[PDB]
């Protein structure tokens, strides 16, 4: 996993991209619950295609994909509605707008805000192969804080800090300055933290209304 | 936006809050923890409003950002307080709580546990003042641009140009330390995705704030310390 290159760190990345599922007012929660329960076994075997991750024990790829799962849902949504300004693709039959989610309580206020990240997308150009970056990172830190467990830190930092050399190769390799390849990437995770923000809010907002997958379900995934 | 990475550093190092004193039993804990909280927030303003390109903003937009950032901001400077003080937290020096006496309260070893880690990480990377404060500035301007007009076109593209200022400011306290620029890249990341799980930690904090029960700074008293005459 660490002897990778740059460019192979990307191709592996991009070929592990799942796919983009569909579809199946009151029903509106019913269609978004079950199609992001489906998303979630694609996120399991994305997730193992992400070098480095299958070399931690199956209990710390669990609780990863419990810190990170919702994050990740959230990122995708905001890349597959980057070209929709003011709306939100959850899937290609499924385009909704900031007044369908008026609906709901407490449900526009994460509406804006993931309809303000994909506007942040669109005004970064953010390409395919930083967003895959993007979202390798979220998986391997948002549970790293909250853990042979030095190994494993270890190890997810050193996979974390070959996907930084990655992301600074791509900006570099696409002719920006030293300069720009620090703001840019800094400009980059700090949107991360905004993710999470929204991740949490999102969180409360599920609670307030079978939230999380359970472990065993993570872990019957992994197989 | 004129300033040098230097003069970023000198700047944000002199605008650095007093480090406060409580003014022993579980039962007052809470009691002692919400007065200095409260009197923390009266020099946090003050030091909000020199940090470089701030006080550029308006009114407005400035309590904007401290209403999001203000747990975050306290939640830091309680980390970086404790960094020296493995296995404990630092409220003030004459406040040093241990995770045993954080159990009374329902829900409070959890986000402790989290300030803890945090403050290991601290170590983990010996992280400098000079980094610490340069971290404390990214998350007044980072926390609530995304959640904000022409004006605030305006603002947002101001914010961006001194955040970009102090990644600047980073990488140059890192260059000037020998390390290489691949060293310099990944030490830029490793401090940034910390601020991610600080943001978490606020958010669990606010979460706990409201399970308790004037739980956060209001609109009026925040705007009544920014708008001095
Ligand atoms: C055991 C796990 N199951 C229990 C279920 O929890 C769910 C239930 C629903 C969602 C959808 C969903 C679906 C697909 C997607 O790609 C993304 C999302 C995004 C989002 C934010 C999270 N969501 C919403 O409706 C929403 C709400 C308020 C404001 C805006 C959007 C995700 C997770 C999953
Ligand atoms: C109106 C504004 N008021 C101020 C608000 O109330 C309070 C009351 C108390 C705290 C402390 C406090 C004080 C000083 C510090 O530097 C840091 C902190 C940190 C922390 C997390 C936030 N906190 C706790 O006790 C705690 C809780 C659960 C787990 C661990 C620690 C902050 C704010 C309401």
């Amino acid at each position: 996993a660490l002897s990778l290159t740059a460019d192979q760190m990307v191709s592996a990345l991009l070929d592990a991209e799942p796919p983009i599922l569909y579809s199946e007012e009151a029903s509106m929660m019913g269609l978004l619950t079950n199609l992001a329960d489906r998303e979630l076994v694609h996120m399991i075997n994305w997730a193992k295609r992400v070098p480095g991750f299958v070399d931690l024990t199956l209990h710390d790829q669990v609780h990863l994909l419990e810190s990170a799962w919702l994050e990740i849902l959230m990122i995708g949504l905001v890349w597959r509605s980057m070209e929709h300004p003011g709306k939100l693709l959850f899937a290609p039959n499924l385009l909704l707008d900031r007044n369908q989610g008026k609906s709901v309580e407490g449900m526009v206020e994460i509406f804006d805000m993931l309809l303000a990240t994909s506007s942040r997308f669109r005004m970064m150009n953010l390409q395919g192969e930083e967003f895959v970056c993007l979202k390798s990172i979220i998986l391997l830190n948002s549970g790293v804080y909250t853990f042979k467990s030095l190994e494993e830190k270890d190890h997810i930092h050193r996979v974390l800090d070959k996907i930084t050399d990655t992301l600074i190769h791509l900006m570099a390799k696409a002719g920006l300055t030293l300069q720009q390849q620090h703001q840019r990437l800094a400009q980059l995770l700090l949107i991360l933290s905004h993710i999470r923000h929204m991740s949490n809010k999102g969180m409360e907002h599920l609670y307030s209304m079978n939230v999380v997958p359970s472990y065993d379900l993570l872990l019957e995934m992994l197989d």
